[PDB]
DNA sequence: TGGCATAGATATCGCACGTCTATTATCCTCAGCGCAATCAGCTGTGACTACCT
């Protein structure tokens, strides 16, 4: 099931991004939420946004 | 027959509305210090009495 899940490129929308275990946006963050490690592979672009874990 | 203007279906991100929890100060009340008019003991005054010449 998680490979067949990891086989998904992306969403369309960026609100799906939103608290999603497996989108996780940018702009989407908390105020206690930051990217670790900075240097993370990027999962891929959503309208120009970097998709990570 | 072939390329592109235009009408249809579908979301989509930005903007505003309803709601909550934070991680270290403020406010009544009592025992101990004061200020203002009587009253008793210290001090001053008058009289009793032993002592010296």
């Amino acid at each position: 099931f998680q490979a067949k899940h990891m086989d998904q490129p992306l969403p369309t929308a960026i609100g799906l991004y939103k608290n999603h275990p497996l989108y996780a946006l940018k702009r989407h963050l908390l105020k206690y939420e930051a990217i670790y490690p900075e240097t993370a592979a990027i999962l891929g672009y959503c309208r120009g946004e970097a998709v990570y874990s």
